[PDB]
């Protein structure tokens, strides 16, 4: 079920990371200007709700696991985006509001 889709989803993340690690001024500004933002949100939001609900029941351990792991993916993603950055930067403000959109589903996965 969700455990094939998951594994999809780290790799599109992982193609994202490898795209723009060893900084590529190009590939950061090509994804910074895209929907990639509400794309996280979305992402973020189920790793919110999901996180609590599959944590009830001790069988569905694995799928926690894997859903961990994916998150991880994604982080790095975001760690990537942030390589050549400066004060002020789009890149960087650009990531402050998509934080602050989904400041509710943040605070939740820091609890």
């Amino acid at each position: 079920n969700f455990s094939k889709a998951m594994s999809v989803a780290k790799q599109v993340f992982n193609s994202l990371t490898e795209y723009i690690q060893g900084p590529c001024t190009g590939n950061q500004q090509s994804l910074a200007h895209s929907r990639l933002w509400d794309a996280v949100v979305g992402f973020l939001h189920v790793f919110a709700h999901m996180m609590m609900k599959l944590a009830q029941d001790s069988s569905q351990i694995e799928l926690l696991k894997e859903l961990l792991d994916l998150q991880k993916d994604m982080v790095v993603m975001l760690l990537s985006l942030l390589e050549g950055n400066v004060v002020n930067g789009m890149i960087a403000r650009q990531m402050v509001d998509m934080l602050v959109e989904s400041s509710s589903n943040v605070e939740m996965i820091l609890k």
